[PDB]
């Protein structure tokens, strides 16, 4: 399919087009705060995103919707072996003392005791095509930790069909999008398990933050759903410092107020966080508070773990009975190959070799190389790095072309290529392993330049 | 009263901040935004229209009379704008200084002459009153009718004001409902219905450079949404109207030639100062069989001449001739104040209150302010004989300055 081309046939239809998309932008909140004043909501810019939905194939997207739960209870489990995690972060921690900080919070929750059992996973599950013309769908990374945005995907989806329509074109190939509910609907049922009214809801997040209209969104949908109950706050790690306390209790104290729920939009593994911040961390996670998510699910989405998952017998660990192999192949079969670099067999070595040798069929990843920089970095690694980086397969992603709209800069034809993001939550309880609610809602497309912007896909 | 509320709900710094930046984040949030003064051209960037942080205090009583004598001055001006003999009248001297409005008056006198091609016309209008100080009593300072937008950004405030209302713990059933944006909408698209044609284009007559281009997206989105994908709309102004709009050999507006069935004006007839070719553009509209939202004639009507000849003895009756309608020119005739024959007319004493002002990039405080109320309304009739098929108010806001912004009525 190449119907962006057929549907865009001048300049004149160009400008016309999107004229329309960015004025539907501001019009319907598919906005962010400007680079300048990223502390300020005085303005706004349009998010950046793709004029037309790009191509997508129908299996594929099927597929990737389809395994999200089994994915999600996979990832939870996985967050409360603790045994697993301990033994997976063994020699990472020597090398890198942010990942060093954040496990042994995990191990200071673990030797108190768990003092909140409801916890909830929320999960951004992310798949590239890959060529064989016939594509596979393969996983590229999980994320875990600090998930949000579904707002703006949503209305992504929504310009989408709205654009579909004004070019003639079936807007019933473009699917529902209302993971931005569900994050509501879940964020919401984590505040009532929590059973006090009183209790303070808090948006762990930056100040300076493009997002912010999103979060908001959720604030008056939560209030709304809430009767007017629910108080809400904003609080960094920064200003966590002084502002949160444990009680003797073991309440969460915002300026000496019980908060009920951490929301996270503050990655555990992507901000690199200062001594200060580790404080506030450590005294979120040591707290009755529910978390969503937990620290010990935040990390669980590295990349170690991601190549752990593919070692044979190490996702039936997670899923011992014969009753649960179907999840078991659904997951299996959009894993591409992965391997660590840590020890010294001959099949690790021989691993090393090939990449070195053929570096156009790997990407090399720390918790990314490519091509000669791929193969130098291999020959040339201190002995302690290698437990901080993975080697993965490298995937050909199908190309399509579409126009950019982002603030200031005149659309163009580009050749491109999809990523799919996957979201869903689950409410689950540490304790005892059961869950409470395990729903696959949301998507999007992350388009960029093959040789970058939100997009939704169309379905062929 | 509820007279200082204001003061009494906002107590910090730290609560005004807390209240402002919910506000501005709600304002982009729910589409209650213009484009940036820096780039009028471009709507890659927005801000937040300029408003009150809460809804200003106004009487119950003026509120309720304004709005309830509302039809009736609609009425009222549909029929002066249909007197041709009244209009030439009221023209005859002015005409000599004002060119602006010689040139007017002649494309009303050429579609005169030429006899009026399209009987169907939708009139928009606000009424601004101001309250003047006895206790006090509702007076009109002005009558609008050329150009009329922003119904969706007076919404949205009565909307944001409820917000507002909630987070100082006061009771919002004293914010009235605020729904002239749907009428608007409404009235444009049985307008568009009425010229009998779903091939035919409607236009937005306005400015390439405006700070509305939000609010006239949301009224194509939702004429579109009313038409199941059928109407097809433009924008185009007077400048340049005078290449791309041409009179047919059947009287039909071409633009760019694809026949128009409306053409909604937000390029006011007497404010916008418009150049010959401007004019040009203007005369051919105005010789078309488009539906006029509104008609030259009525955009003309609504000049403060006209409002005095109004307040002259046996004016008003000119128009409601009949002892029945007497009721009507008596309600109209107490929210008259003192004018004669520009024109003088009697000082006004409005009522005065503190409220803070939410504007871009610009610290709130605390000002003492006074209101101005406006009040919307449409009526869809026929030039030919007079006939009326919807007259309806709906709509207001509140206009407050430094004794501005937008803003809406809190009643007691
Ligand atoms: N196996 C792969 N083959 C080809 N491209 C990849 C592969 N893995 C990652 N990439 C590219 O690199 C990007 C960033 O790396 P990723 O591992 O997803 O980490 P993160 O999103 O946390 O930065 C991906 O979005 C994708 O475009
Ligand atoms: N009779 C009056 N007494 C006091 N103030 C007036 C009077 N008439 C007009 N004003 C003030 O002048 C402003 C603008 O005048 P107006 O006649 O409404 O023209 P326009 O709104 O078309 O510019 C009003 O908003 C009001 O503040
Ligand atoms: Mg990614
Ligand atoms: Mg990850
Ligand atoms: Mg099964
Ligand atoms: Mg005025
Ligand atoms: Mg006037």
């Amino acid at each position: 399919e190449d119907y962006v081309e057929k549907s865009v046939n001048s300049e004149t239809k160009l400008h016309k087009l999107a004229d329309f998309a960015i004025d539907w932008a501001h019009n319907n909140g598919l906005i962010l705060r400007t680079k300048q004043f990223l502390n300020k909501s005085d303005v706004a810019e349009f998010a950046p995103v793709s004029l037309l939905p790009s191509p997508f194939p129908r299996h594929a997207f099927e597929k990737a919707v389809a395994v999200h739960e089994a994915l999600q209870l996979l990832y939870f489990r996985v967050a409360c072996d603790y045994e697993f995690m301990m033994d997976a972060y063994k020699d990472v921690v020597n090398t890198d003392n942010h990942l060093r900080q954040l496990v042994n919070i995990i191990k200071d929750a673990h030797k108190q005791g768990i003092k909140q059992p409801t916890t909830l996973l929320i999960m951004r599950a992310d798949y590239m095509l890959n060529t064989l013309d016939e594509y596979e769908l393969k996983q590229v990374e999980v994320n875990t930790g600090a998930i949000g945005g579904l707002g703006i995907d949503r209305r992504t989806t929504e310009l989408h069909r709205q654009m579909l329509r004004k070019v003639g074109m079936d807007t019933s190939n473009s699917p529902a999008n209302n993971g931005d509910s569900n994050m509501i609907e879940s964020l919401f049922m984590a505040w009532e398990a929590f059973g006090n009214k009183n209790a303070l809801f808090v948006f762990l997040s930056h100040e300076r933050l493009q997002y912010k209209f999103e979060l908001r969104n959720i604030q008056c949908q939560l209030e709304e759903l809430s009767n007017g109950q629910m108080k809400v706050e904003y609080v960094s790690l920064k200003a966590g410092y002084e502002q949160l306390k444990l009680g003797e209790d073991y309440s969460l104290l915002l300026n000496g107020e019980i908060v009920g729920v951490v929301y996270s939009t503050i990655s555990a593994l992507g901000h690199q966080a200062n001594a200060r911040e580790m404080e506030a961390r450590r005294t979120i996670e040591l707290s009755n508070a529910i978390k969503a998510p937990s620290l010990a699910i935040a990390i669980s989405s590295s990349k170690k773990i991601q190549q752990l998952l593919t070692t044979p017998g190490t996702l039936e660990r997670f899923f011992p009975s014969a009753t649960e192999a179907d999840k078991v192949a659904a997951i299996r079969e959009t894993f591409t190959g992965l391997w660590g670099l840590e020890k010294s067999d001959d099949q690790t070595e021989r691993r090393i070799k090939d990449a070195i040798e053929n570096p156009a069929n790997y990407v090399l990843k720390s918790n990314n190389f490519y091509d000669e920089a791929l193969a130098e970095k291999l020959r040339t690694m201190p002995q302690a790095e290698r437990a901080s980086h993975i080697l993965m397969q490298k995937l050909i992603p199908m190309a399509t072309k579409n126009y950019f709209l982002r603030p200031f800069h005149e659309p163009k034809l580009n050749v491109v290529v999809g990523e799919l993001g996957v979201n869903g939550t689950l409410l689950g309880n540490l304790r005892d392993q059961s869950v409470r609610h395990n729903v696959q809602s949301g998507h999007l497309l992350r388009t960029k330049l093959r040789e970058g912007v939100g997009d939704s896909p169309y379905l062929f």
